[PDB]
């Protein structure tokens, strides 16, 4: 049988684009998915989509040998700048292929050992200037992570430091970034892209391309004439060859990978940090119960490898954070060949899917009636959650390469906080979700009292 997808309010020959006109589009979309379920078809001049909401059908959708990762237009303006990267590449171009099996090792759980000592030295500049604070003063929480996840993937992706922590205005590479991906996003919702009024937004984006672009090459460029080897993503990406050809990735692939690295996993793994402490702030028992873990583990002066993975609970806390605001939160597919979804939708070849994490997290047949509820204890058993449940990663082999980074880092970073600091929520703060590429809580601010331990 075939059944007639939902479709929102429609506006004439607008169809149904005047509902992503605003600046909270995929807590628009969210909106739509609870009054319409588990599928609705989006349309829009010359374009349809179909949002994904219920874990039946996107359990469907995760199958690789049916459907693959699709490049939204988010990612086709992110790739004037991330080339031909991870994140921007199709799966069937060979520099996907060449660089996921030459970077996959140095990326395991195994690796973050040799990253360890790295991401600790950026997270006790994040805890010293938290106690050289004055009691009058407060934290800008998502603008002190960002500093602290761009300058950890800064020096554990090609030994370079920014030094965020130590300045008022951003190193300039920083700036052109920031700049760079606030245009590609800004362009999704641009009217006239040929307009004349956005004549020195164009020549600002090549300018930020050129900064982004001089830096980067310059210290390949660098490393390569040096001749010297070292811990690094860069050595690892200078040494490292396809099996099939011989040839190591080019030195323009290089630089698209370390930008990818820098624009996938900073503000993504800030947005976690960000809410993960949101959450604690308005979950007191919570807050209480991992900073009991944080004193009773992290014994040592500074944390052991060893010590942040018996951080169970703060690693429970995270995933939580992650279920409710998944900080990259959709992921879009297209249909390989003609097909069915659901036994109820047919699909054509080439149709896009998109995966709505937001609510593919709050599936009530999935994770009970409580699913607004912060409670991190959901994943005491992680046996307990069905395949295709949790997806703050991705899918298969287009899933994030960045997870077990992402995650220690963060693991690290939170325990960190937990063990040195108590935390008040100064000015009962209104979650506001400001929405770019990925999520974060907007003016979140705490006031951080130091608990007088040294380092
Ligand atoms: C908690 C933090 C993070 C979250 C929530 C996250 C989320 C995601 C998601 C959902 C995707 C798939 C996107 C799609 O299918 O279009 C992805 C891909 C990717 N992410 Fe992450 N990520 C995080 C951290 C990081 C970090 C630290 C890095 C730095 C290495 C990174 C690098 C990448 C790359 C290179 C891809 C493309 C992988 C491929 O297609 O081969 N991510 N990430
Ligand atoms: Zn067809």
């Amino acid at each position: 049988t075939i059944k007639e997808m939902p479709q929102p309010k429609t506006f004439g020959e607008l169809k149904n684009l005047p509902l992503l006109n605003t600046d909270k589009p995929v807590q628009a979309l969210m909106k739509i998915a609870d009054e319409l379920g588990e599928i609705f078809k989006f349309e829009a001049p010359g374009r349809v989509t179909r949002y994904l909401s219920s874990q039946r059908l996107i359990k469907e959708a995760c199958d690789e040998s049916r459907f693959d990762k699709n490049l939204s237009q988010a990612l086709k303006f992110v790739r004037d700048f991330a080339g031909d990267g991870l994140a921007t590449s199709w799966t069937h171009e060979k520099n996907w292929k060449k660089a996921h099996n030459i970077l996959l090792p140095s990326f395991s759980q195994q690796a973050m050992k040799g990253y360890h000592a790295m991401m600790v030295d950026i997270a006790v500049q994040l805890v010293q200037k938290w106690e050289r604070l004055n009691a009058d003063e407060h934290i800008e929480v998502p603008e002190d992570m960002t500093r602290l996840t761009l300058d950890t993937i800064g020096l554990c992706g090609f030994n370079y430091r920014f030094n965020s922590f130590y300045r008022d205005q951003p190193h300039p590479f920083i700036t052109s970034m920031v700049r760079a991906l606030d245009e590609a996003m800004n362009k999704l919702q641009r009217a006239n892209p040929d307009d004349p009024a956005y004549d020195e937004n164009k020549r600002q984006f090549q300018e930020d391309i050129k900064v982004m672009n001089d830096l980067v090459d310059k210290i390949i460029a660098d490393r390569k004439a040096s001749g010297e080897q070292s811990d690094d993503l860069l050595t690892h990406m200078l040494n490292g060859k396809d099996p099939e050809t011989g040839e190591p990735l080019d030195d323009e692939n290089i630089r698209y990978q370390i930008i990818t690295f820098l624009i996938a996993g900073h503000e993504t793994t800030s947005g976690l940090l960000s809410f993960a402490l949101y959450f604690l702030v308005k979950n007191p028992h919570v807050l209480q119960k991992a900073a009991e873990e944080a004193a009773r583990v992290l014994v040592d002066p500074v944390p052991s490898y060893k010590q942040v993975k018996q951080l169970k609970y703060v690693g429970m806390v995270l995933n939580e954070a992650l279920r409710l605001w998944p900080t990259a939160p959709a992921f879009s597919l297209y249909a390989k060949e003609d097909t069915v979804l659901g036994g109820e939708y047919p699909l054509e070849k080439g149709d896009e899917l998109m995966v709505l994490i937001p609510q593919l997290h709050r599936d009530k047949t999935i994770w009970g009636d409580d699913v607004e509820e912060f409670r991190p204890e959901r994943f005491e058993n992680p046996s307990a959650i069905p395949q295709h449940a949790f997806k703050p990663f991705g899918n298969g082999q287009r899933a994030c390469i960045g997870q077990q980074f992402a995650l220690h880092e963060a693991t690290l970073v939170l325990g960190m906080m937990l063990k040195h600091f108590d935390f008040e929520d100064h000015t009962n703060y209104e979650l506001d979700i400001k929405e770019t590429l990925t999520l974060k809580p907007e003016g979140f601010v705490v006031k951080a009292k130091s608990k007088k331990i040294p380092l």
